[PDB]
């Protein structure tokens, strides 16, 4: 197809929940648009400073009134959320991913993502690499890996608040498999009756190029493979490698596109 100039400002919003193929997501759209993703990983390798600003903007989120119509209270939330933004064509994990509705509004012109997958695979995942439970070993190794990087408790603050928001609870038995479960079904039912269906592409883990690039209208890369990054196995790797080698810039070159 023929070369067009691209706007950077947010195009896509992604309102899959973490280990649902984000990253690949993320990666996939960075190779489409030759501009930024937002994702966890943006705010862990660049954005550290944005973690107080996310954290504040969820703590004011209660006050976000649903628009049509637009209040004041809420446009200030907005122009914050359009700040943090600034610089990058699309939007993928938490923290952004419960703000699906609101990021709707703010680009208009946004067409909307959601990616899934079998519900106690994700759940698998998450507690290998995301929310380990309270009495697992190997909660202990991420938490010191996680030192490494720099993240602290309110990195972990920021995750939890995300997705409580996102589940719209006011608290949240994190070691609860049953909790998580019937939080991740009513979430991903609840996007497919919001997002009127024009504007929602469902994707599930393996589905590849083809859809998305329908879906915006661009070509397939070509010679490009579909990303596949960041499973748990990799994760478990990377955790132990920084735990190894105590820093991040010793082993990056060993984790190439996952970084
Ligand atoms: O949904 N989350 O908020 C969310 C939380 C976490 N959690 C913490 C706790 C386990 N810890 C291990 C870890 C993981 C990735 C790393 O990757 C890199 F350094 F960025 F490359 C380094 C260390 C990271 C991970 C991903 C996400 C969402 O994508
Ligand atoms: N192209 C692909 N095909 C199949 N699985 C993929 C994939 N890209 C990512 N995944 C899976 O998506 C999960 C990561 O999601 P996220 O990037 O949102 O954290 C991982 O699951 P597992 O942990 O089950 O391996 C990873 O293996």
């Amino acid at each position: 197809g023929a070369m067009i100039e691209s706007s950077t400002t947010i195009q896509v919003i992604s309102a899959g929940l973490p280990r649902t193929g984000t990253k690949s997501l993320k990666n996939a759209l960075e190779i489409i648009y030759h501009k930024p993703c937002y994702h966890m990983f943006e705010i862990i390798f660049n954005k550290q400073s944005d973690i107080i600003k996310w954290q504040n903007l969820i703590h004011d989120s209660h006050m976000i009134t649903t628009p049509p119509p637009l209040t004041t209270k809420t446009i200030a939330i907005y122009d914050k959320l359009k700040e943090l933004l600034d610089g990058y064509i699309a939007t993928t994990d938490l923290p952004t991913c419960g703000f699906y509705k609101d990021l709707m509004n703010i680009y208009p012109n946004a067409k909307v993502l959601l990616t899934i997958r079998d519900k106690y695979d994700w759940l698998h995942s998450l507690r290998k690499v995301v929310l380990p439970k309270s009495n697992d070993p190997w909660k202990l190794k991420i938490e010191e890996g996680d030192k490494v990087l720099g993240l602290n408790s309110d990195f972990y603050k920021l995750t939890e608040d995300s997705l409580k928001f996102a589940f719209q609870k006011d608290d949240l038995n994190f070691d609860d498999d049953q909790v998580l479960l019937e939080c991740y079904d009513e979430y991903n039912r609840l996007v497919q009756e919001t997002v009127p269906s024009d504007r929602l592409l469902v994707l599930r883990l393996g589905d590849g190029w083809e859809p998305l690039c329908k879906f915006l209208n661009v070509e397939i890369p070509n010679g490009i493979d579909y990303p596949c990054v960041n499973s748990h196995h990799q994760m478990t790797q990377l955790t132990e490698q920084l735990i190894k080698y105590k820093s991040l810039d010793a082993i990056i070159h060993m984790f190439p596109d996952l970084i």
